[PDB]
């Protein structure tokens, strides 16, 4: 059947063999929409790595499994989690990656208020990554706080590229409904032709996460949230009167319904709000203590 075809094709783009020849003591530490995240130990090194496992049979869009392993192969950027190897183990794709020991931004957002120096530092890191990716024609398509990982010393890296897409001169736009509902851009929900700008909208929703503690419409059923994103004015900060005019002006350039008028990552790197961006040391306290909103 087509599963055997897809499996054979995937085997052609991953590394050969079974990584159980060198990885020990798998422990599940998390999960997302396509599979689970484990930690494992290198038998020779004592080195810790992260291993994502994705069952080919459980994917709504299995062809998307190719994209990450291929597009992000050998990708080296200071704000992108490094991928080391990938394997086909039975009916599962395993991707071996660098282990980020500060956890995900989501755990920060649910447990502590962030100040604007810290929000700006996160935005700056993500935009440095997106500026390079977008210039290369890569759309991430799952920007949200759970896709953002931290080191213990406060460095910020983008992960979870499993929904990513490649655009080009010949095919400059995608139309697939891909992402996580509450973060999806309205043109993407509408299945209109879209480009890298969808990531900028999603980043705007993540700024609302950092300020408010959750995205708009978060306890709404996801299909209803998507209709409200598609049809209503851009969502507002609950804590609108608590943020600076600079932060609001920045957000106003991200949450723009018309994708042609939404700011690009390269434009946003010039925005004065990002002059507030603190160094990694400013992020460290957020992983060690809690402060209520
Ligand atoms: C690829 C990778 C992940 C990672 N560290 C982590 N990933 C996940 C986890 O399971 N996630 C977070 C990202 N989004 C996934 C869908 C689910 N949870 C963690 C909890 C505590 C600490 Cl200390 C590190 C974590 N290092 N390298």
């Amino acid at each position: 059947s087509s599963h055997e075809q897809f499996r054979a094709a995937l085997q052609l783009v991953v590394d050969p063999g079974d990584p159980r020849s060198y990885l020990d003591n798998f422990i599940k530490i998390g999960e997302g929409s396509t599979g689970i995240v484990c930690i494992a130990t290198v038998r020779s090194s004592g080195k810790l790595v992260a291993v994502k496992k994705m069952d080919l049979r459980k994917q709504q869009r299995r062809e998307l499994l190719f994209n990450e392993v291929v597009i992000m192969r050998d990708y080296q950027h200071e704000n992108v989690v490094e991928m080391y190897n990938s394997y086909l183990v039975g009916d599962e794709l395993w991707v071996v990656m660098e282990f980020l020991e500060g956890g995900a931004l989501t755990d920060i957002v649910t447990h502590t208020r962030m100040n604007e120096e810290q929000i700006a530092a996160v935005c700056l890191a993500v935009l440095q990554a997106l500026s390079v990716l977008h210039a290369q024609g890569v759309i991430h398509r799952d920007i949200k706080s759970d896709s953002i990982l931290l080191t213990h010393d406060g460095r910020v890296k983008l992960s979870d590229f499993g929904f990513c897409a490649q655009v080009s001169k010949e095919v400059p736009r995608r139309k697939s409904l891909v992402g996580t509902p509450y973060w999806m851009a309205p043109e993407l929900i509408s299945r209109l032709p879209y480009g890298p700008e969808v990531d900028i909208w999603s980043l705007g929703i993540m700024v609302i996460e950092m300020v408010d503690g959750e995205p708009p419409y978060f306890n709404e059923p996801p299909l209803k949230a998507m209709k409200m994103i598609r049809d209503n004015l851009p969502p507002r900060l609950k804590n609108l009167h608590k943020v600076s005019p600079s932060l609001k002006g920045f957000l106003d350039r991200l949450l723009v319904r018309d994708p042609a008028q939404r700011a690009t990552a390269a434009e946003l790197l010039k925005h004065p709000f990002l002059a507030k961006a603190g160094p990694p040391a400013s992020i460290v306290p957020l992983m060690r203590q809690n402060r209520t909103r």
